[PDB]
């Protein structure tokens, strides 16, 4: 009586077999162990009489695809097959969403077995739930199958379409990949928003009121307030200006300088304010809700400074090793025993005012309960604290430590009660002179802490912002009261660029847009630095000037295929496989060949694929698109990146000794942002 057990990883098969016990033989099949094919020699003697068997596709049989073992994992399909002639049952324990079941169909196709097949499904490793899952096998589902595989002919075909256009128009060595140049374009649209921004100054009074002369038990005595306006119209802030430094089209504003608003507080001078406004409003912050896959690698890189790559390796090994339940998901509902258990927690820590009056349920209806529902939290019906965690988990496994953490926290977190406090508004009023003048100030208290004193979010580095827990200290002041002025400040500002994107900025946009999924988050955003299209700056994502050649030669002559639309339509058509709604072989067809669905005006609707890429290129130059436009220079000549095949320089065309146009040109490293190299800048690299 003995069972073979297949998973993808080695560790994955030591926790298994430790459950699962006597008569279990549990192995690893390292991952996928069949492809399309890499290269020419994968091709089997049988199919090289078809000339489709490269490609790996046959398109006028229905997409068919010509699976072959990678040589690297011929060995492993030996040892299973004979391993499997000695056992009375097959166990295929891989994942179960879309990958791992197209793991399980690959080793059906392969291993071919003539004895009992159980498919088991689990999101967490603990002994109760393999068990379970051992007892109560799923059917082996081939919608989720068809969606994977129509996902890797996909990206087969966009790869064997878009590649030789990339390869002769911008690079030999590029890769295509169609959701990274999407990811790609968001990072190049930002730095080219950068390089458009123009600055406005604007200037106001910051001013240091003291209201200890007249309420002595005022607290804090002291606070600071902004002028807000002036003889009725209202003093322009950094909101009120468009993109190149010119007002919005909004209410009547005026906008102070340096001379104006000294004016201002010099005819202020040796008076007192007067509170005319001030309200106490309460509010009530709800708990952030248990981790999905998205606000996992945001909240791991805001404030464990991970990068998604390292989040996602990370939860891997804890999910392996049986901390957390399973680290691809977008629920975040969380099970009834987990709920107790949170709850527990929070009540044994922090006491029965903190734990929420009634359980919490974050019930976000997920696009396919199938592969994914539950958050990503602590495995088993109790916790492991981190305290108790922290020993087994010391030394080279910090990182894996230091992640758990952050779930178990984030969990408890969910269960706790509201925090809560009160906002702060205050309008003050004067008189400069002739012109009355108002004054404003904000505030907000923490009164009630909650939740919050288990797990507060990490504000983006980039964007900045207060913190949930920050509090802004206002004392209590009644209309009519008078206050004095400590201090005078009239105070300069100039508005500031659109922030660049952070790892954890990329993901929520490419959660937002409907690009990305769990199960790509990480890989997008690992991707697009290792084939150079991106680098980091600190914590900040900046495109290459590579990458604005390949950007733009797609939005100029392939932009539907670099759309947000388009693209987010097409992961959901993916999922509709998944779901059973769409079909494998019509939504191929209607891609590649073209066809009447989908979104107006998409791939499939303009004719498909195959048309779109085949247009004339010869109209394509080359030269232009590996020339990225920066400006004029002073003499009116323009000046742009030259994508070389040693690299980017600067360029410019110049009067030569004859007084014909001869290229003046200065390397460039990637030491320079490009929103960094302005007129002065690339004047000094042309000197030298």
């Amino acid at each position: 009586g003995r069972r073979l057990v297949i998973v993808e990883s080695p560790t994955k098969a030591r926790k298994l077999a430790s459950y699962l016990g006597s008569g279990y033989i549990v192995e690893s099949s390292r991952g996928h162990i069949r492809d399309l094919p890499r290269a020419a020699s994968d091709v089997p003697a049988k199919y090289k009489s078809q000339p489709w068997a490269r490609l790996g596709v046959n398109v006028d049989a229905d997409f068919e695809p010509l699976y072959i073992i990678s040589p690297e994992k011929r060995s492993t399909v030996s040892e299973l097959r004979g391993l499997l002639k000695d056992v009375d049952e097959l166990y295929l324990a891989t994942d179960g969403d879309r990958e791992g079941e197209a793991i399980a169909w690959h080793l059906l196709e392969t291993l071919k077995p003539r004895i009992p097949v159980k498919r088991m499904v689990f999101h967490e490793i603990t002994e109760p739930a393999i068990r379970a899952a051992a007892e109560h096998p799923r059917d082996l589902d081939i919608d989720l199958v068809d969606a994977q595989e129509t996902r890797r002919i996909l990206d087969r075909l966009y790869g064997y379409e878009v590649s030789p256009v990339l390869w002769k128009k911008v690079a030999p060595k590029l890769s295509a990949g169609r959701v990274q140049s999407v990811a790609t374009r968001i990072i190049v649209a930002r730095e080219r928003d950068r390089m458009a921004f123009r600055s406005a100054a604007y200037w106001d009074i910051l001013a240091k009121l003291d209201a200890s002369v007249s309420d002595p038990d005022a607290a804090p005595p002291t606070f600071s307030a902004r002028l807000t306006a002036v003889a009725g119209r209202r003093v322009a802030t950094g909101r009120d200006f468009d993109s190149l430094g010119t007002l919005r089209k909004g209410d009547e504003v005026i906008v102070l300088d340096e001379g104006s608003a000294t004016a201002l507080a010099a005819g202020l001078d040796g008076t007192q304010l007067t509170v005319a406004s001030a309200e106490e409003k309460p509010y009530a912050r709800r708990p952030y809700p248990p981790f999905m896959t998205s606000t996992l690698q945001q909240e791991a890189s805001r404030k464990l400074r991970f990068s998604a790559e390292r989040t996602m390796s990370i939860a891997q090994r804890l999910y392996e090793n049986g901390y957390i339940t399973y680290m691809r998901t977008d629920s975040t509902t969380l099970s009834e025993s987990a709920i107790n258990a949170a709850r527990t927690q929070a009540r044994q820590l922090y006491g029965d005012e903190y734990v929420a009056p009634a359980p919490r349920q974050y019930t976000r209806k997920v696009k396919n309960a199938q592969e994914a529902h539950e958050a990503i939290r602590p495995a088993g019906e109790t916790f492991a604290t981190p305290d108790a965690v922290r020993r087994e988990l010391d030394g080279p496994n910090i990182d894996d430590f230091r992640l758990y953490e952050l779930i178990w926290q984030r969990t408890v977190a969910s269960q706790m009660a509201d925090a809560r406090g009160m906002t702060l508004s205050l309008r003050i009023t004067g008189m400069s002179g002739h012109q009355e003048v108002v004054f404003s100030a904000t505030g907000r208290t923490l009164t009630f802490p909650g939740f919050l004193k288990a797990y507060v979010e990490t504000v983006d580095e980039l964007v900045g912002g207060e913190a949930d827990d920050a509090e802004r200290r206002l004392p209590h002041l009644t209309p009519g009261q008078r206050l004095d002025i400590v201090e005078l400040t009239p105070d300069g500002h100039a508005t500031n660029p659109p922030a660049r994107y952070t790892e954890a900025s990329l993901v929520k946009a490419l959660e937002e847009l409907g690009i990305g999924r769990p199960s790509t988050y990480s890989s997008i955003i690992k991707t697009i630095q290792d084939r150079g299209y991106v680098h980091k700056k600190g914590s900040a994502l900046v495109p290459s000037w590579v990458a604005f050649a390949v950007t733009g030669l797609l939005e100029q002559h392939f932009g539907r295929l670099v759309d947000y639309d388009f693209t987010a339509a097409m992961e959901d058509e993916l999922d509709e496989i998944a779901a059973g709604n769409e079909r494998r072989t019509n939504w191929l067809n209607n891609f590649y060949f073209g066809g009447d669905h989908g979104v107006p005006d998409s791939v499939a609707r303009s004719g498909g694929l195959k048309k779109l890429v085949g247009i004339n290129l010869e109209g394509i130059d080359a030269r232009e698109v590996n020339s990225i436009k920066l400006f004029d220079d002073t003499h009116g000549r323009p000046i742009y990146v030259r994508v070389g095949k040693n690299g980017p320089y600067l360029e410019r065309l110049v009067a030569g000794d004859t007084g014909e146009p001869t290229p003046q040109r200065a390397n460039l490293s990637d030491s320079i942002t490009p929103d960094e190299l302005t007129l002065q800048v690339a004047e000094e690299l042309f000197a030298t």
